[PDB]
């Protein structure tokens, strides 16, 4: 679907995460090989990214904005239960989760579709 | 404000009387709890108790600011416990209702 | 240019970082936004996006070139959105805003 609350976190939210300075760790799936991680997929059973969510955004993927809203909570949260609480990732992950925390408190309210 | 009666009256309330709510209805007592870490890796200490209090004392100027206060009280959560305790499930639970609450909230 | 200054560091500054602006930054996208009519109704589209980049460039020759088309941005929404649809009121505000920062202009 395409509603206001939809276009909302795409144009608004999306758009200022996507292109934050510390948003590249996020912007694909996390690559256990890659990354060195044997244990990831072990402790995180629903990874998430910002390029997923962007392409479901794109792909008029979501319902709801509930739903998007969700994808990027899973996200954050994975990143505060598989890392070091000193590793700086996890300051990475706040300082965008703020930004989005900030954002969607100016969302529009009652979600009606497009 | 608008916004700050609505997380107070709606959101609050609705996370204060679940069944998970319990353990974040005060702030953490390392001592009594036994976890001699705990303020040591978990710097700015936030609960439901002390976000109620706030929110019944005007002491947010805007909406945004308690939603990072309910923030940082499920992001302890999830730095400080291991990835399988039960009190990671919970702090879920709730962040899920809360984030519900919030596509809702007036403008 | 004092007038277009005005327009671009006080009026466009106050518009462009509201927190209504998000659905006037860019144009409108009528494949993306799903609205097939879109442009059969509206025969002159116009954004803060375009606004923007024009005061930015010296593109404009007066002061009221500009206030036209911030007037045909506000009038696009007005005519093609329904009454009810929040982005009419959105429209009212900022239009409300542009109208009172237009009264104070060199
Ligand atoms: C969600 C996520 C992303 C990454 N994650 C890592 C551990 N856990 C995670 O959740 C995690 C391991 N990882 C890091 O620790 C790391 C992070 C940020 C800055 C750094 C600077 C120096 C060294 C490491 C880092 C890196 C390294 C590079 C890429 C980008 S890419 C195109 O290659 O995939 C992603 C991750
Ligand atoms: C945010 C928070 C709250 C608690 N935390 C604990 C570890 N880390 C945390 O972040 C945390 C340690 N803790 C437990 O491990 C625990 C054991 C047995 C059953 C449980 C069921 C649910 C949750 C925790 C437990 C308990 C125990 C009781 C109280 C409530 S009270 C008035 O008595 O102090 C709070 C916590």
């Amino acid at each position: 679907r395409v509603t206001n609350q939809l276009q909302y976190l795409h144009k608004v939210v999306m758009k200022a995460l996507w292109k934050h300075q510390f948003a590249w760790p996020f912007r694909q799936p996390v690559d256990a090989v890659k990354l060195g991680l044997p244990d990831y997929h072990k402790i995180i059973k629903q990874p998430m990214d910002m390029g997923t969510i962007k392409r479901r955004l794109e792909n008029n993927y979501y319902w709801a904005a509930s739903e998007c809203m969700q994808d990027f909570n899973t996200m954050f949260t994975n990143c505060y239960i598989y890392n070091k609480p000193t590793d700086d990732i996890v300051l990475m992950a706040q300082t965008l989760e703020k930004i989005f925390l900030q954002k969607v408190a100016s969302m529009p309210q009652e979600e009606q579709e497009l």
